[PDB]
């Protein structure tokens, strides 16, 4: 038996997990039948920062433990979820707003993608500040008509006072880490819009490459037509967002490799095999954002080019 | 039933077992504590090709086996290994060299990817004749700081007079042949340093593509720091060295197609499938290893991206 | 964990002056303080610059 | 227990097996029934070397498995064998040639060795670039007698349109190996007229010597007599001619002693053992074979001077 | 290469996998001589082609 | 993706009028190995799609 010394390795590759969780109270208001509520729930920005109110606005919004994960060596973003509760409905009526339990608000999941990019109204914009609380209207219409956007959409489901929370999640399961902030990226999604890896594929050896379209449908929120005698009810709507996102973080290197002053020195370079910058960005001038881009998981697509793992290694030329 | 010839696929597929073993002994002198031997070990010159003494500088050191792996159709490197046995101590004290049993040599192996790449000392070189003997000399310095290379590593094997023999070795599964000289390339991998295939993928058809990273650590040789009075002790060790590289080969088409004549009308264009040139060349100006690259298989690269077939057949556009 | 490790040369040590290994100091595991290191800049671990991005740790074993 | 090196004897004794297999259309036209088809199925270059059509005329017909066992340290030809196949009858008639079923074509075996060596007919010749397509032609004469070849030899199969193909092997055991090329050499034989090892034996030490009488009968195609109201039928044969040559090859010694530039110094001197030039060679003049000899394995030999090893290890003084 | 798209960047896309081809089919007759050249032979056969294919409808809804 | 050959009829043009004959045979070769990756028409002769069937 030949001595040896004891393992660095071990303690490099243990994965350690946490989560951010924010809760946040919605109200939608203003919304015709034909314009719809935008969930920018594809967005790291949504779960992990918290734009609400005056927060946004203020400074930092960032949650304390994300500005942690930056500290580790790696971390990964793992699942993503939010849920809808506690729907609270009110009509405008002329002007002065009242409780009215008989209606309900739509909620469309866009698995088809009717809508593969969504912008914002002529008018509106969609500051990446007010981002939690769900303001982003978009008006989808087609050449001379105005589309509805529950008729369109796959997966509708009319959500009315004392009906149970509506509860979305979407697990991401990537071959790789993230050693940098996600800085208005969307979530990791292997899209027609998007790829998860953010890391340019340079030339000579293997590289992490996007792999078997992970995505995220677009979640939309909308009112009933209703008519009145001179045009729609005015539908508001209250609920609480609580998100979640559950992240994996790893930590550094055992030994002299992982002194402060060295470590600039004896960092590895295959980092860059597990290590990657996030892949794709929303669209923001200034603090607004432009359109969001949805990309779900497509049902059409073959089931052997859907599942696991999200990125390969790959080599490059 | 149809009458029909005889099958040529059959033995044009059969694969054949051949390995170069080599036997070398190793004095390391005037190494400090500082310093570290690279053992040259992912390079395919290091097992099929002899480079010792006069041998290197002398002339043609192939390996008569390899000069015919050249005439087969295909030939493939899979494992490759060498042995480390029958270790002798000495010091040189003050100017004379004598044996002493109770210091040993580290054997490092550098899992984590602490040197990426490894350059010979300033003054020193690293000649392409003189592989075998391993003399091939790193400094490992930071900004002010001089790195002990035993600290850094993750596995060092402090290994003793008496001790039983260092084996190591490499599997190597490869979806691919190759069918040119290695010349001076190293064994093939895939890397953050390297990919296994050196045909560049051409455009309009499926290319061979490099997957998964499969790698070789950094092996190392270093002695401990010992103090004199003035400076530290000069360690000396020899040892043997056996070195061993497993080749599978393939022989030529049966049939006219694989006579001299027309077999170069007739060669198969889909060689191109399966047949490769070597990936990624150690760094020669003149004779001399200007560096050498390592690239481990990386232990925090998801379990997932490490295993079986180095390559995969992926089309180009 | 941080786990660290070091050669060490003890020279020049009578039978009556000792070593002092000073194994009840923080420093001593989650800090490198050896040869050029200590001397030269910032020798702390890195996952301990981390754990002072948490809001609690603690030493244990 | 004392530490002894690797085993290089392992991998030098490791015997491979390979093949050439050609195929080949013979049309057999202008055949009287006193002259016969001489099969060369004795001779190293059927099997191997693809004479045919513009082939043997034009360049280098050997097959590249066969340019390859001669990169080896020894090859060994071991079984040798030939098919014919799918045979196409006509008659020409006049003058105008056509199909016709009901004839038959005779392959005739001479165990019984009536012809002991063959010479072409007066004004025909053999070109040794015409082996493949079987054109040699031999006119079987006594004094004042022309003979029938089907009438005198031991095996005489009448083959027919429709008839299952005609199968011939031989299996040579050798007690050595060849390291040189055949070069218009019978395949080893022990007979009458050839013997199986080339070199001559050498004073004051053990040769490989010859032993045991294996040898390949001649083979000869025929038609029957068939008169016409003058002369004969004109009986013309098509048939596909596949060949299958089964070599056993064996690789360079292991270690320092297989080096390219040290291998010319340190290859053993008792490869003269088991390593022998080709036995007897085919009388040939310029490119055209002067006559062919048979010596079949004798069935009125001796049983216990018949069978396997056909060499011994043997002093000479 | 099966899939004709050129791949664009910035997403995934389709791309080619694995070597599926279809092999060189051909027919010849074999070499017969005639007192001058060859044989002239010809043939007739009945050729019968089967291609199988799935198709796939319209998204349903508006 | 399939196709079937059936029925063969041989015939010999002789010297010039074709008749039947049964004894020879087609021979239908699948190039597994490649020997010819690119196929041309030769020299004189073209491959019009139209006539690709037959």
């Amino acid at each position: 038996s030949v001595w040896q010394t004891t393992d660095y390795i071990a303690l490099s590759m243990v994965v350690y997990r946490t989560a951010i969780k924010l809760r946040n109270f919605v109200n939608i208001r203003g919304l015709t039948p034909t314009e719809m509520i935008v969930i920018p729930w594809n967005v790291m920005r949504f779960y992990c920062e918290y734009n609400t109110g005056t927060y946004g606005l203020s400074g930092n919004v960032h949650h304390k433990n994300y500005s942690m994960l930056l500290a580790c060596k790696a971390h990964r973003p793992t699942k993503v979820g939010y849920t809808l509760s506690n729907l609270i409905l009110t009509s405008d009526e002329l002007t002065t707003t009242t409780f009215n339990t008989s209606p309900y608000m739509i909620h469309s999941i866009d698995d088809q993608q009717c809508l593969s990019k969504v912008y914002p109204k002529t008018d509106t914009v969609w500051p990446v500040s007010s981002m939690r609380e769900l303001d982003y209207v978009a008006s989808t219409v087609s050449g001379d008509n105005a589309i509805i956007p529950s008729t369109i959409f796959n997966k509708n489901r009319y959500w009315k006072q004392g009906d149970d929370a509506l509860h979305f999640s979407h697990d991401l399961d990537l071959g790789f880490w993230f050693g940098s902030d996600y800085g208005n990226a969307y979530v990791p999604q292997n899209n027609d819009s998007m790829n998860a890896v953010g890391t340019i594929p340079t030339s000579k050896h293997i590289n992490v490459r996007g792999v078997n379209n992970r995505g995220m449908a677009g979640h939309y929120l909308s009112f009933p037509p209703i008519r009145t005698n001179d045009g729609q009810f005015k539908l508001n709507a209250q609920f609480t967002l609580e998100t979640e996102i559950e992240f994996e973080f790893r930590l550094w290197e055992q030994g002299v490799q992982g002194i402060n002053s060295v470590h600039t020195n004896l960092n590895p370079a295959n980092d860059s095999l597990w290590i990657q910058s996030y892949g794709s960005l929303v669209s923001i001038t200034e603090s607004k954002i432009n359109n969001i881009q949805f990309g779900p998981t497509c049902p059409r697509v073959d089931a052997r080019n859907k599942g696991g793992k999200m990125s390969m290694l790959f080599d490059h030329h």
